[PDB]
């Protein structure tokens, strides 16, 4: 008889974007990183956790995969892919391949593809001032994965940030869409205080973060005081210097600049959440920091 | 590096529809019909002028079809039928696709056909104003003279000119059409003149007043319907819009009205500032015109 | 370079079905139902809930729908869209358009098409003996709508089972997912006996319900008692009654045998969540009743 | 039951995204065209580039449908740009063309421009290889904006002493594309980049022709030839004269083909049609509401000839 | 940077979802065969009912790629199916095809079978109206299936009693199809329900030509035999045998014609060769290992001759 | 009712490349060269023959093709080149389906090809095993004489059998090879006779045993290697394989079995029990073939 039927849809990229079709929100997003301890199958695992963090972060639940290397370009690989298939079948996501690269330095990962339920789609521009920042793992990686390639520390000394490296951000996303987060993005390469000010000036809008405040590894701040920090620390801390102000010792600024691998959740929610955020958490086994809050003048403020 | 890009469509079906994709319009139809002369070749080229009206119609421009029969299911003549379908299709720059038969034992034969409709003119049967001019592109009668010729009372040489107006494109009524920007447009076929105007009062929630001495018809129907002689379908269409019709006129006129057509003309609505360009207009297109009526307030079918 | 790419996908259809992509499932359902209010507002509504309840009972997130309608062959319709549409931005939902049936008798529905992440797909057939049977809203709608057209009760009389009749089934969705359900259904024609039984038979298991657990509108049994009840009803009780046992009153098993409209839940779980059952449901803001527990012997008890 | 059903489609492309495609009777066509700044006006500039761009399908004989928007974006500077889009968006409604969306190219210089897609309905598909000897040339917009856009930049102009020209720049080709496909043209093509003698050579080129163009018929701004006597003139102007000295004929003072070669901006079209054609030319115009000027005609010395 | 791309497509279907499609110089043929059961065993109900559905692939010339199942399935009674897949399986891994899944008919009456996808290289579409006079008809399986099955079912047989027939009912007509092709057969057809008569009509009436078989001949079991002159076959070869009554001429007893125009399930490949084929046809024959017997020869007239 | 359906595939790319799709095995291969003859007619038809090797050598057969060429870029040439394409491309029952620009300055020219591996029949260079026979099907030393004719030394009247050898199409060679039940293939080209049985090799984890005076070459290959005429390519092949050659022959035999060849034949391995058929199976299938060596446990090319 009489039929109406409509189709809508929306690509938008920044092999990194959002779709949109007809009520559903795919997120793709893609990380490759370098080797950052000298055990393959945990490269693999780690790179893994890595990439699908990109999803977690915008509120996404992975779907599917493909795996992305230097392949022929740069049987370890083999352990590699062993520990991405076991760190994919624990974040429920399919390896569909593997796409090779034309680079000669050692690198892996993924390009990811995530649904963003109930248009639950999270960015880094919704934060509004006055408004709490939450982190859910320690900073300091960038710090000891250099004091393993200077031969200071051994794997062995570093188990925990190991242990928080491998850990998938799924519990942390339930935590920040439950809290209903404004805006989040996951801490990396750009260290907590960069992908602060990319919530800053997408948001259009300043931070305040408390270093005392701060989860990171005790081994991370013997080391950075001891001139041991990886480069792009210095590079991030850079990055942000015409936008930051503070008064606490350059240690605690490199430390806070420090790139971050596999790092955790930074979002953004209202003080009332606060009241069930602990309990919250509890329920979902993830933990959390409170770092400081949102403030008006677009700068970074760190005390 | 930052890109977005959008994509958008609508389907409308009412059987026959109306699709829109990111700016374009494009039109569907199917229209088969029985045979109306002896000849296969002209069977099929008649069929085909009468499928590609509904997309004309609609101010659009008919770009492929499929050919719809029952062949082998009521073959030499088919050959001639198709041959006729093709030399029609070729002459409307319409590409044939292919062919699909349907479950039928009625010797049939037409077209699906789809066509589109540029910068957003689609032109529907609910846009018509009271005040209005209505213009008819071709004579009615047909169905009249088909009854005549199957019935052995005539023979197809004395229905050549409404075999060569059945055999006419309305590509040059629909250019007319549009030239003149009207605001409602249909085609005339089965349902008779009065029935397809009243498809457009009735979507257009007005009425018409058309002239019975204003109307073009060959002078042969109007000596075969007083003979008794004309389609049933007539009396079916009269009864139809008996309801909504307001007339004194004799039988035999309200019947030849009512009187189903076979690859009619356009049926369409202007304003009468646009009588003093329609002539010249007319002339340029090569297609022929009469002015049957006016639209009126009253949502009624007046046949004075 | 070296690439490799797989692709893979699977389609069950039992305009209803489950398709499985690289990853993600998509459940498709469709449903449609008579009036049930002299509201057409309330009856577009209603039928909305109805229909979404398919696909929240396979565990899905509804994503999309097409209304479906008798419409010209059976003013009035365009309240009862007013309604659906509200409720599926309620469900946030999005309706693509509609289709029109050849049909006289008044009915309208919606095909709908959910997504079930992380495999999070839930059938009729996973039951397991000794596990508890859980409904979360109550029975004897039907009762009630045709005590309403033998004009023995006014809408006014009704309104909690119309409040009910209107709630989505999102949230005892995400209870049942919560609590790890082995199977699940919503209850609608077939009645609690009836959809209880196809659990049943679908796990190859039997179920044992107990009547004085059963959540019903008062009204409901003072109706029935009076012989005031549905056919379904009665064809619900027969289609049943060569696998039950019950020495219980024929009210009490024509009304636990009534036709229910937009019904809830009703799904399997394992004893030991009954610790946590009444705490997740209070978060949730979802009623549950515990109405009996499943049994290795293929028949119906109920007492 | 018997069924037969038949799928057929052609895709030429010349390059980047710009072709003709063809499928069971319909014939789209692909374009793409982002240039510079052309006046100090955002707007005026996102307008002019669009009708810049459009143009390119009218020329094909073709109906713009849907676009794209090309700008460097972020790699050229974002306040200009809304006003850029704004002025796209006004010219694209009064086109009836549908904005899909963007695209970002990585670029410096500052650009901007759209994708466009069009369709030749009835196999209307007017290309520059079907001109035939004794076939005259018609112009439907002046030369000269290179001159007058070169005189704005040097500060020798006012972007007010432009207005003539800016409102030939926003003209969109559609009343044009009418009157060639009415006079039945044989070839068109518009002019832009290359000049009058340039895009009259790819005619000439691809129907293996000549042509012969007569300076006194040419419409251009009185204000362009006031500048290029006084070497006010674009270097493109050189490089397009300097492209066809090769097959050019004339005895005609330089001024006067450096004018003739003078890049134009969102142009006019230039086609061919047949002698007989004349009888109705002006009547049609006229209702048609758009200029013409009958500049030269066809020859068969694969040869540029100005007098 | 010049290109150019095109893309065509046929299809052209019978009825149900039996057609033939053919896309940029591939071709693929889609059949579809479902039967009652003809033996006892579910498992060889499957397994034949599966090699008779391959055969419509393998008659022209076809390479099975893929299939559907396709069964009443509780519209008929669910331990048999199980079987009767396990059977198919077999078959199918055999002719090394995919199974892709399976379709529910709604059938009160028993049946199974498969839709098939196969595709014929190099253009080796082989059909049934390309057979020329003066050719010899060439049949690969004895014929005589449906009186044993009938005599199964008045239990005048036991299923042992049918263990020859039975082993060419599962036989795959692959090597059958290699012989046709090798022998470059102008037409073929596999020989199912219609009967030999009929199939053998069905290549006259689309070639428009006529057929001379010789029942002396003709390769049929025995068992076939001595069963018709008992008054023992399936209706349909009566029905087989009026079908071809207006176009038939012999003066063969009655129980020739009935054998002749028997039912049968999953037979041999019926086609057509040149007479010089004759030479390397034994050769090449116990190359592929497959029987074949030359049962008569085509003539100009169109009737079907039988003596 | 009740129904279930699957879909899967996978594709593998290497450059090139295979896909599988519910049952049926695609493989895609691209190949140019430069002139080597010159006649442009003769150019297109041996490229051509060389493009479809590929996908000959593979156990496929040939569908589609696109051309690939510089042309405009590197005209009235170009329509005898797709015109020997053309006639060579309807003897392999492959269809064209259009051409490719690349950007390049050197003349070439050839085809993208697609083709289907039926049964599964998808032949690799992987599976060959110890103590098998290698079978070549067209001689060698191509790239001498090709040189030889741009030298001007000769002139195409001289290699007519080299000619008709490289326009020949490996079809019927690749019937002999599946006949056979070859466990490996490749065609010889570019890479020289020693490169490519130096890849089943690798890829096999095996070793080849080559006997010179068993290969087949033009006698004009030979005279004009003496003379110092050979490709660059020949010396950038040997010594590609001088860490895996153990070998005490003479230069110019090294040279000559490395020669970069055009449109070579199939390169295969089969049983030794093959050996009583192979011979009548060529004759029948039309096809030369030559028994040049046979496969050894040491990883390394022993040339005697």
């Amino acid at each position: 008889g009489f039929n109406i039927y409509t189709d809508e849809s929306t690509l938008v990229s920044i092999d990194a974007g959002v779709y949109e079709h007809n009520g559903i929100i795919w997120v793709y997003t893609v990380d490759i990183i370098t080797p950052v301890v000298n055990d393959p199958y945990l490269w693999g695992a780690i790179s893994t956790a890595n990439a699908l963090s990109d999803v977690y972060a915008m509120g996404g639940i992975p779907v599917n995969a493909l795996a992305i290397s230097c392949f022929n370009n740069c049987e370890i690989f083999r352990e590699v892919i062993r520990g991405a298939l076991d760190k994919l079948r624990e974040a429920k996501t399919v390896l569909l391949g593997g796409h090779t690269i034309d680079d000669k330095e050692p690198k892996f990962g993924l390009s990811v593809a995530g649904i963003c339920p109930e248009g639950k789609y999270i960015t880094q521009s919704g934060a509004q001032v006055g408004q709490l920042l939450i982190l859910t793992k320690p900073i300091g990686t960038g710090i000891l994965i250099k004091g393993l390639k200077e031969g200071i520390l051994k794997e062995e000394d570093i188990n925990e940030a190991i242990e928080n490296m491998l850990a998938l951000n799924d519990k942390a996303r339930n935590l920040m869409l439950s809290l209903d987060a404004t805006a989040c993005t996951d801490v990396t390469g750009f260290g907590l205080l960069g992908h602060a000010w990319n919530i800053c000036k997408n948001s259009n809008i300043g931070a305040r973060i408390f270093f005392e405040k701060v989860p990171y590894y005790q081994l991370s701040e013997n080391l950075v005081k001891k001139k041991i920090y990886p480069k792009g620390a210095i590079e991030n801390l850079n990055f942000v210097k015409n936008y930051l102000k503070s008064n606490l010792d350059n240690w605690k600024l490199i430390l806070l600049s420090d790139p971050v691998t596999s790092g955790g959740l930074l979002f953004t929610i209202n003080k009332e959440k606060l009241e069930k955020i602990d309990e919250t958490a509890k329920e979902l086994e993830v933990n959390y920091w409170i770092i400081g809050e949102t403030i008006a003048e677009n700068v970074l403020e760190v005390l």
